[PDB]
Order: C-alpha cells, then structure tokens, then sequence
C-alpha cells in the first residue's frame, strides 16, 4: 500500500505529461463528444449547427454568449423544463456562482457526471505536492471546509454552491481512504447545517490531534483567517473541553457529539498548552507554535483573496502560502504544477479535459483595472484562440464549452499567459472583470457601487445637501473586512445632519448591494458592517491635484470610484471628519427573489 501509493503518483503524473502534451488532441476531443452528445439539443440546432462535431464549424456557427444571453435557456430550466434545452442529459442541480446578474446569484447548470471530472482534478493535488514536499501522507491536514446556504428553483432542482453539493456527494461523504484527504475535520462536523458547531468542532478536533498536523488552510484566505479569529475568541472554553475531555453542551448536533467523541479525550497537559499560546499577547505565528510541524498553508492567495497574504505571515510566521488550484461553479479549470512558488508567481495549467477552452484577446488600460476593452486590430470575429494558442505575456478572456450545456460561455475572468507545460499553457490570474469590491466570496462592480450609492444619497435631499465625490477601498484591517466609502458633502443648508441618517446611508448602500455581499453580511459572517468616512471639504480636489501634477487635463479627470493604492487610500484617512457603520444587517434570503 506504501508502494500503490508511490505508483498512483506516479500515474497522476504521466497523467498531466500526457494531457498537457496531447492538449489539443484532448481539447478537440472534448468538444466532439459534448456536440455529438449534445446535437439535437434544442440550443444547438436553433443555432443551426445541423449535428456538426467540427472545431471549425462549432467556431464559426456558434456565438459567444454571456450569462445574460443564455438566461431564456438556463431559466426555463430553473423553472421546470425537462426537455433537452442545453444538455442532452437531465441537469442535475444548479451551481450557483458568487457571480451575479441582476443583484441575484447566476445558476450554472451541472450534470451528475461532473463529479467525476472535479474529483479527477482533485486527484491531481497531492500527486504533484508530494513531489515538493514528500511524506504527507504520514500526516493530517487541518483545513477547515464548509456547507453553506442551499435552495431549491421553481422547478425542483436543487440551487446551491460547488463545494456544498461535492461535500455532500458521494465523492466526499464516502470516499475511499485516502491518506493524502485524511483530514482532522470529520465529515458528520463538516456536514453540520449549524455553522456555528460546524465551527466549533473543527477547531477543537483541530486542537486535539494538534501534532499530526503537517498542512493547515482552508478553500480562501478570509476563511481560514476567520477561522484564527474563532479560536481568538474561544480559546478558554476550547481548551476546557480538551481539559476536560467533554465538548461543550453548547454542542446541540448529536452527529457532532459522537463524532468528535471519538476524538475527544481528557488532556490537561494539552489543555495547559493551547492556553499558554493562545494567552500570549502576541498571536505572530502562532500557527507553528499550536501546529508546530505545519510545513505549509493552503488557501488561494491570487486575485483578491492576495490582500490576506500579510494577516496570513502573521500568524503563520512566514510559512509558505501554497495555491493549488482554479475553478468556479461552472467549471473546474486547472492545477498549479509549482505550488512552492510565490504567490506573486502562481500560474495555473488547464487541465484540457475539464471542457473545451477558448481565449478572446483582451487589453487594458493599466495592471491595475479590473476593466476590460477590445484590441484595435482585433466582436465581429468570433474566431477564438485555442488553448495551445495563447501567446506567451498576452492576456486573454476565458471561454469556455462544459458538458452541461454551456457553449463558449464568457466566465469573465482574465488570464495572462506566463508559460506552457509542454504545449498545455500556464495562466497567472488577473482578475474577474469589473470587480472593485471585495472580502471575501462577494464581487461588487461599479455600477453596482454607483447604483448603491444613488440611493443612499436620497437621505440628503431633506438636508438641502448632497455628494459631490465619493471613492471605496476593501478595509482589510479587521476580521472580517468591510468596505469603506470616502463622502465629501456639499452642505448648502441650515439643518444639522443628525448621525442616523449617516447610518441610514450606509444600510441603504448594503440593501442595494446584490446578495452575495447580503449573504455575506447576514448569514456567513464573512463581511463586517460598511463604513462610511467623511472628508474634509477639497480633499477629492487634492487628490485632482495630484492626478493633474503628474499630466491630466482637467476636463477629463475623473474621480475612481475604488482605490486600492495605499498611499492614496492613507492620504484619504488623513482627511476623515467622522466615520459611521451599518447599524444592523440587510436584508438577505436563500434562494432568488422570485422564489
Ligand atoms: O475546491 C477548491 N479547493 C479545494 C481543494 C482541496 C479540497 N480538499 C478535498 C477535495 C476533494 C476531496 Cl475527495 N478530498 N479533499 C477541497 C477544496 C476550489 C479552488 C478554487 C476555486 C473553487 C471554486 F469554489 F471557486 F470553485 C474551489
Ligand atoms: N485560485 C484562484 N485564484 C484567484 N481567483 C480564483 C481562483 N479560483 C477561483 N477564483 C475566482 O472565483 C471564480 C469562481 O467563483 P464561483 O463561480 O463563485 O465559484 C473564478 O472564476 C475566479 O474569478
């Protein structure tokens, strides 16, 4: 079994040898086996594709859509239609992205086959690690993974988020003894629908087995950093139950009780260790002295979640921050094939089994913008790149065919292309395009941010006073983050503004926010209440005076609506007057509004 371990390695790898250099052989024979399964779809043959399997055909007949293009299709489905609209298989659930259309989650459709292809590149996780850093499977892992809300559509389908329906899935609830996913969370306290004893058992079987743990993390980086701030706030009553031996009678899930059961056992020696570290008022890296044989943390650290990168070295003292791979609700994507790199040099390889894979080029107007455009000498052609295509340092816009009835769908995200293994290309992460907000699983754009804050703005008519610039910026200093706008007032009347309805600004901006971000705020936890800070009169001119320095013209300086450059965001806090918080939750329930 030591042995089948190394040879199922050993195979994983010749796996990614082989599809990474027989990925467009791969590539074309994905999309042949989704459009000859899939011909008389309805979607497909309205199209008029007539059951043609071709790469070039498929190039030059099919559009390329946006979620809002497909909408009609995907609804229909979400409201009951059992005809093969999209997928010559039944959908078996809908996976609801964080990304959103209209306020509300987007429903990506699945089929139960998908399953297979997720776990296929799970399997390829600890294959590729083992070969940086052997002897894992000597050890556990302490990530601390969960459910979260779930819904059902109009039509019956179940509507709920990737991991929720793969912890779920007989993939995870019974998979097969793997030493490589032996995890110090048992399943019954993963599975909790309570977050709350979800939580607090993982921490304390986490603590528990605390010297067989050799890796720690979560899927994000907000999540295991709210995960440290947990054990922040109940430390003494942890170390307690370890004391005692006895889990809290907080603990209501009689699954929890007998799972951590067997874990749990009267330690006090450890009981005296965990509160020696946890009584110190320094918590810098206090993960090695908890877990001291961790040899690295697992949670992404590319696109946003790279705001967590100095919270994390913090706590874990400068160990290794590992990303190991890239996916969405819609699809599975790729594998990081060096995952002891920086994260400033994450790439990530496509796995050219996962769906068919396309690139539109894209150019922006800085490194910084999460805004898209076109090229000059590049929407007419439709004519795609292929994935062995893309042009080394080039970015692109990520297209994407799934068996599941999804044909060149825009994902929105942006890659650049920084390698290839073998002829299989090597994307460093840009950013989902449009996003200036964000904490944790919550994406806000500007015409969200513009439209939110058009509303709250009402509140000032009665004072005979309005906004005359605002910016935003992800405040990142506490657990959990939240976002802060920057208001400068234009005050041209003779009625104090009373503090309430500052605080009824910053609820009526989180109403309007979409539901994620709602989620977040009221069921997740994983976003604090909004702040809104005042500045002084004239700071935004300051700022313009900056911009106009350096060689803007005046009539076409544009205040940002997000900043996310430090110096600027400092010299902003130096011009705040007052600042004021939500002063309650909004308004969010599972599932879409019409349902
Ligand atoms: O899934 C992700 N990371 C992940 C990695 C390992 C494990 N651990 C497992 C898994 C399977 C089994 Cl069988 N055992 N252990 C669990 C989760 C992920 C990554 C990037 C984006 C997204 C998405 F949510 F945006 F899609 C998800
Ligand atoms: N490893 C990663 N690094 C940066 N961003 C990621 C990563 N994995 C997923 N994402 C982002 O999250 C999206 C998926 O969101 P969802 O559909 O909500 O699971 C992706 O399309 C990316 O925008």
């Amino acid at each position: 079994s030591d042995e089948s371990l190394a040879e199922k390695n050993k195979n994983k790898l010749q796996f990614i040898e082989d599809v990474t250099t027989n990925a467009d052989d791969v590539q074309r024979r994905v999309l042949e086996e989704i459009l000859s399964r899939n011909a008389d779809v309805e979607y497909l043959k309205r199209h008029g594709l007539e059951g043609r399997t071709d790469r070039e055909t498929f190039k030059h007949i099919m559009p390329v859509v946006t979620y809002e293009d497909i909408q009609p299709e995907i609804n229909r489905i979400a409201n009951g239609d059992k005809s093969q609209v999209l997928c010559s298989n039944p959908i078996s659930e809908f996976l609801t992205s964080s990304g959103t259309s209209g306020g509300e989650r987007k429903l990506m459709p699945t089929i139960e086959e998908e399953l297979d292809r997720r776990s296929l590149l799970y399997s390829l996780l600890m294959p590729v690690m083992d070969q940086f850093v052997p002897g894992l499977d000597k050890g556990k892992g302490m990530y601390f993974l969960f459910i979260k809300s779930e819904s059902k559509t109009p039509g019956g389908l179940p509507a709920r988020p990737v991991l929720t329906s793969y912890y779920k899935s007989s993939h995870f609830k019974n998979r097969p003894y793997d030493p490589y996913t032996n995890y110090t969370s048992p399943n019954q306290t993963i599975l909790c629908s309570d977050s709350y004893q979800s939580m607090y058992s993982q921490m304390l079987c986490g603590l528990c087995q605390h010297k067989e743990v050799l890796r720690v993390g979560a899927v994000f980086a907000s999540g295991f950093i709210r995960a440290i701030k947990f054990l922040e706030k109940h430390w003494p009553e942890l170390a307690r139950d370890i004391r005692t031996g006895t889990l809290s009678s907080e603990i209501t899930d009689s699954s929890v009780r007998e799972a951590v059961g067997e874990i749990l056992k009267p330690d006090p020696k450890l009981a005296d260790f965990v509160e020696s570290e946890c009584r110190k008022t320094s918590w810098q890296g206090i993960i090695t002295r908890l877990w001291p044989n961790t040899k690295y943390v697992d949670v992404i650290v590319t696109g946003t979640m790279s705001q967590y990168i100095p919270t994390l070295d913090y706590y874990s003292n400068g160990l290794p921050l590992v990303c190991t791979m890239y996916a969405s609700s819609e699809c599975y994507f790729g594998v990081n094939l060096r995952p002891l790199c920086k994260p400033s040099e994450v790439s990530y390889t496509l796995i050219p089994n996962m769906a068919y894979f396309e690139f539109l080029p894209v150019h922006r107007n800085s490194g910084v913008t999460s805004s898209i455009s076109l090229p000059k000498a590049l929407k007419e052609q439709q004519e795609l790149v292929d994935l062995v295509d893309v042009k080394l340092g080039q970015e692109y816009e990520l297209v994407v065919t799934t068996y599941a009835g999804l044909y060149r769908y825009r994902v929105g995200d942006v890659l650049s292309v920084a390698g290839f293994k073998n002829n299989a290309p090597q994307f460093s992460f840009i950013c989902r395009k449009n996003v200036v907000l964000s904490i944790d699983s919550d994406k806000t754009d500007e015409v969200e941010l513009q439209n939110a804050v058009k509303n709250a703005v009402t509140h000032l008519v009665p004072f005979d006073a309005s906004l005359s610039e605002y910016t935003s910026y992800a405040d990142t200093s506490s657990i959990p983050g939240h976002y802060v706008l920057f208001w400068e007032l234009c005050l041209n009347g003779n009625t104090p503004i009373p503090p309430s309805v500052f605080e009824d600004c910053c609820l009526t901006i989180e109403e309007s926010l979409n539901s994620v971000y709602r989620q977040g705020r009221v069921s997740d936890k994983s976003i604090g209440p909004l702040e809104i800070k005042m500045v002084e009169s004239g700071t935004f001119d300051k700022l313009m005076d900056y911009a106009i320095s350096l060689g803007a013209s005046i009539n076409q300086y544009k205040t940002p609506r997000c900043v996310k450059f430090a110096p600027i965001i400092e010299l902003l806090n130096s011009r705040v007057v007052d600042s004021y918080f939500s002063p309650k939750c909004p308004k969010w329930s599972p599932g879409h509004k019409q349902w």
